[PDB]
């Protein structure tokens, strides 16, 4: 078991998340994410949104763990279009990639709400290295980009679901609480990729967007520790 330390300036929770400037400390938000003092709403359930946070500071740990609780919530069966875990090289805050930049150098951990490529796999959870060379796919849901995935429904939980990402010892292993009980810990394991090298130095991000169809995509908590051996 590794030791953690909570890290702040990499973080944000409620119930107090927004500044009355109407920024989030440590942060920052683009296109059409809300910042309020319960949560951020990154995107909004109308047609065709992009919305991103990311640290405005790059973040240099060896090992790193981060626990994010989000509400993905839609009126319909099926909802669109996801949201974006970043760990990466640059800021993305805006772009064609679940609402953020493309080609990044670095890690996406997505919550694919739309199933692209017809293959009644979606939702998914998809693990998608980068070295700032390749163009997601989004009609495919980067199926053929995938480093690892699995199927996760995380769409409108009664609690809010939680995502444990840890890259610990060079593996990157996803932990998703699927929002079904009001205890915090309770993790089931979801995909992981060993092996795995990103930057040194990098952008923690949260992105969402949303087409067609649209659904509130919204986190309540960002919160971000460097592990130690
Ligand atoms: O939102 C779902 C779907 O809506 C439209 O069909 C397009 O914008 C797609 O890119 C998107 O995936
Ligand atoms: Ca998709
Ligand atoms: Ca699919």
């Amino acid at each position: 078991l590794p030791h953690r330390r909570f890290e702040y300036k990499y973080s944000f929770k409620g119930p107090h998340l927004v500044q009355s400037d109407g920024t989030v400390p440590f942060w920052a938000h683009a296109g059409n994410a809300i910042p309020s003092s319960d949560q951020i709403r990154v995107a909004p359930s109308l047609k065709s949104q992009r919305g991103s946070v990311w640290t405005k500071t790059k973040a240099a740990f060896e090992n790193w763990e981060v626990e994010v609780t989000f509400r993905v919530t839609g009126r319909g069966r099926i909802g669109a279009d996801g949201l974006a875990i970043w760990y990466a090289e640059n800021q993305g805050l805006e772009g064609p990639v679940f609402g953020s930049a493309d080609l990044w150098n670095g890690v996406g951990i997505f919550f694919d709400s739309f199933d692209n490529d017809g293959k009644k796999n979606n939702p998914a959870i998809v693990i998608i290295g980068n070295n700032g060379q390749i163009h997601y796919d989004h009609q495919n849901d980067g199926a053929s980009q995938a480093l690892a995935s699995c199927q996760r429904d995380f769409r409108n939980k009664p609690y809010p679901v939680r995502a444990k990402i840890t890259y610990y010892q060079n593996t990157l292993t996803v932990m998703i609480n699927n929002g079904f009980t009001p205890d915090k810990n309770d993790y089931e394991f979801c995909a992981k990729v060993e092996n795995m090298i990103i930057p040194a130095q990098g952008h923690f991000g949260i992105s969402a967007a949303t087409g067609g169809l649209a659904d509130d995509h919204d986190v309540l908590s960002f919160l971000t520790f460097q592990l130690t051996e």
